[PDB]
């Protein structure tokens, strides 16, 4: 059942003499191995990469993108195939392990699209000066060179290929480091661009021990661009070593609901429990605090209750909506958030149980600033409700996050609604529904600890992306 | 003088405990001082900054743009008095720092314009998803918060006025950090700034001693992004201590002029000359290397010796074509690469003299690649000229360089050169001119070791700015 | 009283007949304007076509600082002009020097939004692979001569509007004013003139319709023409463009939709002030109202209140409702009004008129068998038109031939905007009163309402053209 | 014998009359398609206005899945259509095939740019200081119905380069194609009904000009009318379309300038290849060669040699030049070539003609009293016009009332550059022949050559609106 796994380098399929191997963390069953990489072995993949590069760049358009179709047709083909094991590497829910992989192929196809119409400009010098109004600037776009591409463990296939495909339209050349933990998922979406015919060294995985290649994959001169999805430590820890190359950083949330005294409080209650119990929880993008008027609060509460106790606890091939946490210490980060915020005297709505890894849905009320539980991400099935006394009050302890991702506002009121938004420092405000990533032609950007640069598919093309400007006058 | 500047500081101006003493280069006259702050000083500018910021960032457009036209009216009004003191300052020719405090007024006018009518965009969910045809996103510009702008000696009013307006209009604060050598002219484009009524903290100084207040200006967690002129390893030690904040570099280059067989010689001689030696070659965009098929570089390097033998050297009061390095151990430095240079057989077209920091004009001939001067930025008056065979030697040599900022290609065939073009390592590219930053409104960026991002006028702003998006669904 | 003349390749020129120009709500003598005869025409539009050369080939900033000068010389002179504009079409006095003002905004804006204008690079490796090296330089350049035709309720305002985003792009241009608003317009081509614009590069033709109205049109030269004024003079003008493109700015009857959670003061405060403002003389104004009945008897007494307050009364008084244009168009308001009555609408303001001076009139309960549901009044008349759900009002307001614009009050936005969707119509503002502003939005109509889309960038579009030059990278 | 049908409604449907097709090059009976009556055409209309409503309303994703089906089935079917293409036109069996492999391109290529199409949102506070809350949110919307008219040139090619861009965009068209060219129109029309397009969304007309011919245009149904075809039919279009928005695609001459430093065995290439496709018969060709006096012996030999190694033959041998649409185009090819002879020019190849099969014909020294010179033949006859200075060249260029496109050989750039600017054409090909590709690049024409923008993305742009919705934040 449990097979050897291996990367992509230069258009060969390589084994390393040490490898890792995987276990499903819902179960501990051996799902298979994948190569322990040196730094040598590193060296090559990235030599391979940059002497692709200038075929490739002079591909046209249309050449480049034909390979981008053809990897998402073969994704589609073999989504039920890769979905059951992304399922089990990352105790995700089959179906929506299945899922993952088609948007995955919806992104590839939209990029490749969006990318291969991008278009350069003229500029007139008499715009400026005068005397210069027959020279003229001829500005056309290309590729900034090799793309590290780094995967997050809670979407090892989607945020792939979010960094892959919009990298490759554009004329990069790419490696894929994915996390330990989703490693053979990663290594499975390499299949499909090797299948697809991706010219040898365009595209190259890279795994291995952090212990081993950790700073080494991120310091090394080669890589012209870096690219990053996860934690907020290490994401921190990337931008220490980027050195003068632009980066893109996707870290953590603490995404406010803020729920004023004229809001549909069955619907609100709804999107609240959908976005914060997601996955468990183990999501940047996700509401994680409740901040609502204290005159609605005992009805939101008892609404938001109600369908906290309806969500189904259990295993990932059951569809489970609340799934086993990735690790142990995981789990350990959020019963000690939890402790922290009964022993501080908060209302425990719905009850906490833990078997193995597997949480269940904790729901809070009377949450107070004196508590973890109301600033730290837990990366859990936990939620808390804070009441406030003024709009004004729910803006500042919004705000006074370390993190600034997503927002939801819930009212009837619009344009205060765009007041109140307008005033929260994140990059994107929901308004009636869940913070979410898409639809992914929409901007996805975090503000302060949140992250850095803007993605989305068009915005995530254009960061890829420098210019080449020709001038001359004319005669 | 005895005339002691002071530090626009939250709408006052304010000396500190110890100063700066600042000489003139060309002379050893004593100009003035500035204050020499210390690290809680560097505080209460970046409080200042951050506590005018929400009121400025909820102006209008209009009412910022009126501020800067204010200011660069000033500026105009002022130029031959802030001119006359920058001359001394950086030792630049008198009527060349007059020009570069007029061409400040007018980045700044543009600036202003450009950015009051930026424009938001409004994207739809059924671009994506069908499910989503309903749900659009409103998507507005905002600013990144407080820039720290770091100004170069070589324009210490132009390249700061680069980054202050562009960060201005867009809704920032800003923070203007000039070097030691440049603070006075950097503090008297502060005063045109207050007196156009710029809201108290919206704009400030800082002066210093880098030993005390060098890394700490930069590290501030106040700082939210650095947009930087000077020196490659200054930039990269920059790099470091950026974190996740954008940054914004504009570093050295080593710019080729490649010349083929069908060129205009004597235009190009003309063109080189002036774009290598102008302000004594201390620019980082400027002809640093002649690469000639050796079929006309007889003929060319005749041409270009002609023009050199006549350039002025002298004072800048005096408007001499070379006038005297920054300082001595920048002179010591050019003079090392013109030993190597000779020792190792060079042709010296014209002749090495030094008087003080005072170098006279140096053309070389016959420079091999295995020769410092090759490939070493000097920052200096001295010029090489390498013969190549063939078109494709010379585009390798010229990408072999770490630098990559501009190229020039001096020919007839215009659809050649246009190839030439897409195969240089460089921002830009000038046909049958000299490399050059303006016109203003084009883009400017250097890749490799040249920088970071990419200016010109609207560029600048653009990457002073993010978005914020609000997504909601419609009934 | 003076005598005015026509701005023709730098110099001013009278001509043989001359027209004499009174004040609409006095009588008061204003001065003449020439009556050009075809030939004088003629001399404009070759004055035109010689002086655009150089024009065009000057580059854009050196085009950009005439205007600003233009505009600074407007603002100087903005009192004086605006009062002779006022006693020309018997606007407020204030309101007069309101308009002089806005139009050294516009001038200002269409100056620095035109210069910036920007071109693009194609790749042809974007469509097929044999082509990769092949791109194509698209840059922006002027039409040629514009003929702009200036209504006489903004003679200023909308004819700026078109000049000064014609002339940044490198245009040469025409202006031809109405007789009632002749003088105001030349008052304005005398700042472009003291300016320094390059003589031909910017002239003026007025006269009479039977003689010069359709041969300054269907004249050769012409190559875009840029009209606001009435729909069947706008429909005139379509059959004579040939092929040459052309914008519309012409009538409308902009529906104001009040729903049942409407805050009901604040849409009769907008209501009012968009319905009477220049008694009712304005294209973009809204024009009728579509209440839900439930809250129909509420806000017909609110706007009832605030219709007896207007001033009614002359324009130096600064009235609120002044007297109409000409006696022709109070006599078809007149007349609208007393078909509402004999079909039996409720008057909820009365009917007073002295001379052309008619008094604001509200009605309810009118009924789309009256004139007044549909026909554009060009007065000091609102109707009320109750319906019973909001599918009825949107049904009732696209069945209108016009189609300019919208108000949509209601506390529900999402809902608002599904409305607005299925509007036909060009701008749809949520609790607010229809309005053109601000002027760098986009500016239109659909159906009868008119062509092509105004605002400032959107004029400079569209009074410009692309030029592609393709070539091949070796 | 086999009896083409409309697609209205979803439905394929004959008339009472029908019109027999013949093979232009062979006299075959192709088949027959119907002639539809006025009241039929009302009743196309009527559909397509009832399937607007629910079509604009589906999301970009769901029209383009059409698209691209469609698309799709006309590559599966390219050789059949072609074979019946290359038949109704007499073009080259391959050429046709080819034409509907391009016309795939085109349909996936509208497909994928008009679904991410985005809006504008613009800040009150850019304008004036008092509007800073006030923002206006501008999306883009179909026209409505559009009357999309094709040639018999390209009766595949550009039908689709109309429809696809209007679908996308959330319009409803009809199309009309000529009648010589509308057996290939509905074969067109095939691969959209088995892509299973909703019923009403995409239809087709055929029939008389004089039953019908104005009426489609007329008829206030129509809310856009994009025609390509001959510059007199256009001219007529332009006054019938009201205030319509309008594109026309109409005649060219363009322009081969060729000067003393220019490569002319790469001149006489492209020059031959643009100037005798498809015999002639295409609005973008060279169709007179300005030639510096010191060159021009030594291009016109080149040239010569060229045209003598054309293949002149039938369609299904993939001649190089095929017989002319009909007699009439003929007759008028042969008038113009003995207009040139009798006024003294030099036939470098001579005149013969089978048929309607004229061998290709090339003068030297023709001069502009020769009708030659100016009139767009539509048939493989080209002048070469020597002239003495660029300037000149310029001149000669811009006094034709045709302006398409033109081509420049030359190894100056900079210089050609210059020239472009000066040419009164849509598009100038540095040192290639004229050409509308690649379809992503604009395709335009001034004076009598047309009016609007195509091109994918423009084309697209043209037939859509826009809606602004304004708000104020609180």
């Amino acid at each position: 059942l449990a097979k050897q796994y291996k990367n992509l380098v230069n258009g060969e399929w390589k084994l390393s003499e040490n490898e890792i191997t995987i276990y499903a963390p819902a179960t501990g069953e051996e799902l298979g191995s994948v190569p322990a990489m040196t730094q040598a072995e590193v060296d090559a993949v990235y030599a391979s990469a940059k002497k692709a590069l200038s075929d490739w760049r002079t591909l046209s358009y249309v050449e480049r993108a034909a390979y981008l179709h053809k990897a998402a047709d073969i994704l589609v083909r073999d989504a039920e195939k890769i979905g059951a094991i992304l399922s089990k590497e990352v105790a995700k829910g089959h179906k929506a392990a299945v899922s993952e992989v088609i948007r995955t192929a919806e992104i590839i196809n939209y990029a490749a699209e969006e990318g291969l119409r991008m278009e350069g400009e003229v500029l007139e010098g008499g715009s400026f000066e005068a005397a210069s109004k027959k020279k003229i600037a001829i500005v056309r776009r290309e590729p900034v060179g090799l793309v590290l591409a780094i995967s997050p463990f809670n979407y090892p296939v989607n945020l792939a290929g979010s960094k892959i495909a919009p990298a490759l339209i554009a004329g990069n050349v790419v490696a894929l480091k994915p996390p330990t933990q989703g490693s053979i998922s990663g290594l499975l979406l390499a299949e499909a661009f090797a299948e697809a015919g991706i010219p040898a060294g365009v595209f190259n995985t890279i795994t291995g021990r952090g212990s081993v290649i950790g700073d080494y994959i991120v310091e090394h001169e080669a890589v012209n661009f870096i690219n990053f999805t996860g934690s907020t430590p290490i994401g921190e820890g990337i931008g220490k070593l980027a050195g003068m190359r632009p980066i893109m950083l996707e870290l953590g949330g603490k995404d406010s609901a803020i729920v004023l005294e004229d809001a549909d409080l069955a619907l609100a209650a709804k999107n609240i429990v959908a976005g914060a119990f997601g996955y468990s929880g183990q999501r940047s993008t996700a509401v994680k605090r409740v901040l609502v008027m204290d005159k609605v609060a005992d009805q939101l509460a008892a609404e938001i209750k109600t369908l906290v106790e309806k969500l189904s606890v259990g295993m990932p091939e059951d569809d489970a909506d609340i799934t086993p946490l990735i690790d142990t210490s995981a789990a350990d980060f959020v019963e000690g958030l939890i402790k922290d915020a009964t022993d501080k005297g908060a209302t425990a709505l719905t009850a906490f149980n833990r078997e193995g890894n597997l949480i269940s849905p904790v729901l809070f009320d009377h949450v107070t600033t004196d508590m973890r539980l109301a600033w730290e991400e837990p990366f859990g099935p936990v939620l808390p409700i804070i009441r406030v006394t003024t709009v004004e009050e729910a803006i500042k302890i919004s705000n006074e996050s370390e993190y600034g991702l997503q927002a939801s506002i819930f009212t009837t009121n619009f344009p205060k609604a765009f007041g109140i938004a307008e005033q929260l420092e994140v990059g994107t405000v929901h308004l009636n529904n869940k913070t979410q990533r898409g639809t992914d032609n929409f901007p996805f950007l975090g503000a302060k600890k949140s992250g850095a640069g803007v993605q989305g598919v068009k915005y995530s093309i254009e960061a890829m992306t420098t210019v080449k400007s020709v001038v001359f006058d004319i005669q």
